């Protein structure tokens, strides 16, 4: 068994509701899918504010109703993630601003930056942010990055 080995970095704000699901999700299709040693991935935040936290309570419960565990510790989106990994996927145009801009502080800038819901097949763009929301609104946001990720893999793979 043998391929290329590949890396995408999952972006949102805070790297607490949001970039931890579409990760854990992420990863248990790739363990699914028998390539895990072929693929890199995590998550990071577009701030500082929460890193070394934990993910929101909310997504952690949301996350095993479906079986899925994470261990994510909060942390900051780097320079050399963008020299690092072949693909940043964010959440929202704003964190799509803010990357877009970052990066053009690297001069060597490797990394694709896209929105991960310009993959969605039913095409909600934006998965919004759940953390005022309530337990349905994380089980819909888990339920757009499965449809997202799922696209997305098939067409990398
Ligand atoms: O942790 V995030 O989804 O930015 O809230």
């Amino acid at each position: 068994a043998e391929q290329v080995t590949k890396s995408v970095l999952f972006v949102c704000l805070g790297n607490i509701c949001r970039s931890p699901i579409a990760e854990a999700v992420f990863r248990k299709l790739v363990t699914d899918q028998n390539i895990s040693d072929n693929w890199v991935i995590d998550s990071g935040a577009v701030s500082d504010w929460n890193v070394g936290r934990s993910p929101d309570p909310r997504a952690v419960s949301c996350l095993r109703n479906h079986g899925i565990n994470t261990a994510h510790k909060a942390r900051q989106v780097t320079k050399e993630d963008f020299v690092t990994f072949d693909y940043i996927l964010c959440m929202d145009e704003s964190n799509l601003r803010d990357l877009n801009r970052k990066s053009n502080q690297v001069k060597n800038c490797r990394a694709k930056i896209e929105l991960l819901g310009s993959y969605d097949p039913q095409k909600q763009l934006i998965i919004e942010d759940p953390y005022y929301g309530n337990d349905a609104d994380f089980e819909t946001v888990y339920q757009q990055c499965v449809r997202c990720c799922r696209a997305f893999l098939e067409k990398v793979r």
